[PDB]
């Protein structure tokens, strides 16, 4: 079977070096979902504005059709979002036949001690507390572990591929 | 101005690695190429079989939209893509107001002993010939440099940082 693997964290919490490591070992194909948003939801965002529940729905979609497509062609892919709530990770499930999560968070202080070590920004550090307050637990009935931020990376990948365990036919030589 | 970089190589040359670096210090939104090709696509050449021409226009196209449409809204961006010929970067460069290129290379031996090093791969190893052969030098007339892939990662994204020259008013904070 195909697997799908959604790397879950705030802007900062070092989604894309998590997915990349996991992708680079099992030959998932890496996304960025937020290249999935409209340029309007992305500038609306950089101007500090959370986006909506209305906002996010299309976006959500985008993400589990284009999953869904992924799988049909026997394509296994691995993308990194930014905070999701519960009804948001249902609609990524309405697309492929399964999908995975890996939490990466931590205190927010971390959060915000990584950010300040960078000279640019895609997104404004005022989005924080904002996503801090999207991003629900993962519940009993999810697919999920939690990867806490103030580990090594190297850790964090190591410990999401035992969890994964991705079987290695998934991948291509 | 929005500013729009492509960090273009073959596969298992550390693409995402500097395209990731160069985006946490500029604020870039950082996307991948391949995600914008159609599953069939993908899971053609992770048989074995290479694109051509025709099986490309289309991604190039949606690529250079893409980045039209994110210009358009003041975002700039960075994106990773596989071997581009010259014909490629010029369809590449009919969306946004400019492109400029990283091309990360170096010495086939090199490229393969980096994949050598990775239980999964997303494409496969046999690919590279063709991509090699794909990978049109940059020309004159274009604005890239060359990144040699045997230099350490750190070195090549200061590297591409300082000629990039990003302005500060890209970013966010």
């Amino acid at each position: 079977p195909t697997r799908h693997v959604v790397v879950m964290g705030v802007s900062g919490s070092g989604k894309t070096t998590i997915a990349h490591g996991v992708a680079d070992e099992t030959g998932l194909e890496f996304a960025e979902a937020d290249a999935f948003h409209s340029p309007e939801n992305i500038a609306t965002m950089q101007r500090g504005i959370p986006l909506t529940d209305e906002d996010r729905w299309p976006w959500l979609r985008s993400l589990a059709e284009w999953m869904d497509a992924r799988a049909d062609a026997g394509v296994s892919t691995i993308i990194t979002c930014s905070a999701l709530k519960r009804t948001y990770r249902d609609v990524l499930r309405e697309g492929p036949p399964s999908v995975d999560f890996l939490h990466l968070d931590g205190p927010a202080e971390v959060i915000k001690g990584r950010m300040s070590k960078r000279e640019g920004h895609f997104m404004p550090a005022s989005l924080l507390q904002s996503q801090l307050a999207t991003l629900e637990a993962l519940e009993p009935d999810e697919s999920g572990i939690v990867l806490d931020l103030r580990q090594p990376p190297e850790q964090l990948i190591e410990r999401a591929l035992t969890w994964l365990d991705i079987a290695p036919a998934v991948a291509t030589h």
